């Protein structure tokens, strides 16, 4: 047993001696998940080893993920068990989140498994009630996604990966002000590329649609190319917009763009989805709306029929606090909301 750091597929993971043998989940653009032992609750976990501090957005994403994630405690949402990082700032060069070990995540289950109804159901109603949780919060989660729904044999399910989420306190006027080319491509609304800078939380309303026909069928709806391919994809579906739907975008630009396009007839969600549920069906033409406005809100979706085994008000928490302008301040250099992350994780450091 080597007396230095674990490495994991070439990264350095700085958790001993508390956290040990450490296997590869998956990884992203800046950041490595890892399977590990905790020895001190003798419990496994993952951790999350992100890697952040030369890019100013990706600084905004880590504290905004360590933030939300620290303030939330939901069932069907992640927990952050424990941050690590060096005790100066000159030397913490990542940051490693740890959360509760989730047995696989959405996007493995399809590879392997055609689900029963009832287990699209149940899985439905769980990613909405954490949804609820977080749209009652004022987060945008930004990102939902298979491989961002983790599960458990149980079918407990939870939401994870914040680092897209982000919080518009309603007060304000976001119009304008929100970051283009969020989501994953196959999961954006419409709207993120006719209306990149204005969008609301309804995009993860459409983001839930896709993941309930991928569901479905084990495979992704609306599989874009590329980031104009993803638009046509959409429209080849739903059909092209109607004239209310395309007189309600603001942004003359992309309104023409949609005048310029030909004309696509809807395909009936039947024909794509001949075995499903005709309840299920309905939910998903509802959340895959094409005008984000019209589009089902997170509680009309639990109150659908499709979900009255399970829809209970009464079992459905929201935010007690829900979060303020003073959760956005990050437009920032990198050098400071790089101290911004050292303060927020100084709690789980000896002292402190
Ligand atoms: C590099 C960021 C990455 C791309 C996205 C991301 N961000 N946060 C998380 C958290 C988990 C996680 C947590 C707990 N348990 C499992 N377990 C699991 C999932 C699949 N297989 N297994 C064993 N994963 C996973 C991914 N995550």
């Amino acid at each position: 047993s080597g007396a230095g750091p674990e490495m994991v597929r070439g990264q350095v993971f700085d958790v001993g001696p508390r956290y040990t043998n450490l296997s590869y989940i998956g990884e992203g653009a800046y950041g490595m998940v890892c399977s590990a032992y905790d020895n001190v609750n003798k419990v496994r976990v993952a951790i999350k080893k992100i890697s952040p501090f030369e890019h100013q957005t990706y600084c905004q994403r880590t504290l905004r993920e360590i933030k939300i994630l620290l303030r939330f405690r939901h069932e069907n949402i992640i927990g952050i068990n424990d941050i690590i990082r060096a005790p100066t700032i000159e030397q913490m060069k990542d940051v490693y989140i740890v959360q509760d070990l989730m047995e696989t995540d959405l996007y493995k289950l399809l590879k392997t498994q055609h689900l029963s109804n009832d287990h699209i159901c149940y899985f439905l109603y769980q990613i909405l009630r954490g949804l609820k949780y977080i749209h009652s919060a004022n987060v945008l989660h930004r990102d939902l996604k298979p491989s961002n729904l983790l599960l458990n044999t149980t079918c407990d399910l939870k939401i994870c990966d914040f680092g897209l989420a982000r919080v518009a306190d309603p007060d304000h006027d976001h119009t304008g002000f929100l970051t283009e080319y969020v989501a994953t491509r196959w999961y954006r609304a419409p709207e993120i590329m006719l209306n990149s800078k204005g969008y609301t939380k309804s995009i993860d309303i459409w983001s839930v649609g896709c993941i309930l026909a991928e569901m479905l069928s084990n495979r992704p709806i609306f599989p874009g190319k590329h980031y104009l391919d993803q638009l046509n994809h959409i429209l080849g579906i739903l059909g092209s917009p109607s004239q209310e739907d395309l007189n309600c975008i603001i942004n003359l630009k992309a309104r023409n763009y949609l005048l310029s396009l030909p004309h696509k007839n809807k395909v009936p969600w039947n024909r794509l989805f001949p075995n499903a549920d005709s309840k299920a069906l309905d939910l998903l033409d509802k959340m895959l709306t094409f005008n984000p406005h019209k589009r089902i809100e997170v509680e009309q979706a639990l109150a659908h029929p499709y979900l009255e085994q399970y829809y209970d008000p009464s079992d459905e928490p929201i935010a007690e606090a829900p979060f303020k302008f003073d959760m956005e301040l990050d437009d920032l250099p990198k050098e400071k909301l790089k101290e911004l992350i050292f303060e927020e994780t100084a709690r789980f450091q000896p002292g402190y």
